[PDB]
C-alpha cells in the first residue's frame, strides 16, 4: 500500500513524490487529476498523468467531452485510470491564472469524499496559481475519506509540513 506518508490528520497524509511515480508503484484504486472543465491534459499533474498513460487518458477524455460537455469549476468526472489506477478522479480546482474564484476550492476538494481513499496532488497548486498552503488547509478541513498527497516539489513539501497547523 501507501509508503513513506507523513500523517498530518486522521485521515489525510502527505509525501514528497512524483505522483505518476506512486501511483504505478501503489496502483490505487483512485488517482485524482488536477484536471481543467475541457479535460485538455496539458501540462502540470494532468499533462504528467495523461503522458504516462501514453495519451490513452487524452483519447478517452475527448470521448468524454464530446458526449458530456465540459465540467463545471469545483466539478469531477470518474474515467478510467488507465495503467495508474483503477479510476481517475479528475477534480477541476480553481484556476487562479484564469481569475477563477478560489472559493470553488473547497466544492473541488468535497468531490475526495465519494472515495474512501485516493491518491491526490494538491487541488490549485502548481500551474493553477492557488497558494498551497491555503490549497492543503481546504483539503484538512474538507476532505473526510483517507487522502494521501504527493507534492512533487521538495522544497514546497517541507514548507507544507513545517507550517502545517
Ligand atoms: C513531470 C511532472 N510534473 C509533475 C507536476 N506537478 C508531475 N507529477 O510529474
Amino acid at each position: 500500500s501507501f509508503s513513506g506518508y507523513l500523517k498530518l490528520t486522521d485521515n489525510v497524509y502527505i509525501k514528497n513524490a512524483d505522483i505518476v511515480e506512486e501511483a504505478k508503484k501503489v496502483k490505487p484504486t483512485v488517482v485524482v487529476n488536477a484536471a481543467n472543465v475541457y479535460l485538455k491534459h496539458g501540462g502540470g499533474v494532468a499533462g504528467a498523468l495523461n503522458k504516462a498513460t501514453n495519451n490513452a487518458m487524452q483519447v478517452e477524455s475527448d470521448d468524454y467531452i464530446a458526449t458530456n460537455g465540459p465540467l463545471k469549476v469545483g466539478g469531477s468526472c470518474v474515467l478510467s485510470g488507465h495503467n495508474l489506477a483503477k479510476h481517475c478522479l479528475h477534480v477541476v480546482g480553481p484556476n487562479v491564472n484564469k481569475g477563477e474564484d478560489i472559493q470553488l476550492l473547497k466544492s473541488a476538494y468535497e468531490n475526495f469524499n465519494q472515495h474512501e481513499v485516493l491518491l491526490a496532488p494538491l487541488l490549485s497548486a502548481g500551474i493553477f496559481g492557488a497558494d498551497p498552503i491555503h490549497s492543503l488547509r481546504v483539503c484538512v478541513d474538507t476532505v473526510r475519506t483517507n487522502v494521501y498527497l504527493a507534492v512533487f516539489d521538495k522544497n514546497l513539501y517541507d514548507k507544507l509540513v513545517s507550517s502545517f497547523l
